[PDB]
């Protein structure tokens, strides 16, 4: 899958950031995740409860294959040359 | 799947950010996720309860294949050259 | 599927942002997700309850195939060259 | 499916943003999703209750195929070159 | 399906935004979704209740096929070159 779940703030920054190319992924994730992120460049209270959690991630591939003749030709080209003038 | 769920704020930033090309993904995710993100470049109270959660993610592929003669030719070209003038 | 669910704010930023090409995805997601995102470049109260949640995501592919002669030719070209003048 | 559900605000930004091409997706999603997004470039109260939720997402493909001779030729071309003058 | 449900505001931005081409999607979605999005470039109260929700999404394809001789030739061309002058 593609869980692109990122609450990110971007200032004036002409670039490319995340770039994924020619990647193969296959796995299982079971996560109980708690985060308090505080950035201050008055009272703060954080309460997080997960309680009883049952996370199951099962992947089964019972395959059989004869002659494959596999040719995995993955070519990736990425060019990023921004031209930014501030005035 | 494609869970593109990101509450992001972008300032003046001519670019490309996320770019996914020639990628194969197949997996299972079971997530109990809690986040409090605070950025302050008065009273803050965060209460998060998950209680009893049962997350099940099952993937089964019981396949059989004879001669495949697979040829996976994945060619990707990406060009990003912005020209931004501020005045 | 394609769950494109992102409450994003974009300032003056001529670009391309998300770009997905030549991607194959097949999986299962079970998510109990809680987020409080606060950005302040007076009283804030956040209460989130999930209580009893039963998330089930089942994918089954019981297939059988003979000679496939598969040829996966995925060619992608993306060009983005904006010309923005501010005055 | 195509769940294009994004409450996004776009400033003066001549571009292309989301672009999906030559993509194959097949999966199951079970989501209990709660978000409070606050951006302030007086009293704020957020109460969210999911209570008892039963989400089931079942996908079954019990197929059988003989000789396929599959040829997946996916060619995608995207060009975006805006010319914007402000005066 | 095509659930194009996005309450978006677009400023002066000559572009293309969402563009979907040569895509195949087949899946199941079960979503209990709550969002409060606040953007302020006095009292705010948000109350959201889902209570008891039973979401079921079942997809079944019990198919059988002989020799297919499948040839999936998907060619997509997209060109967007706006010329906007402000005066």
């Amino acid at each position: 899958n593609f869980m692109l779940t990122q609450p990110h703030s971007v200032s004036e920054s002409p670039g490319k950031t995340i770039t994924i190319s020619c990647t193969r992924s296959s796995g299982s994730i079971a996560s109980n995740y708690v985060q308090w992120y505080q950035q201050r460049p008055v009272p703060d209270r954080f309460s997080g409860s997960i309680d009883s959690s049952s996370n199951s991630a099962s992947l089964t591939i019972s395959g059989l294959q004869t002659e494959d003749e596999a040719d995995y030709y993955c070519q990736s080209y990425d060019s990023s040359n921004p031209h930014v003038v501030f005035g």
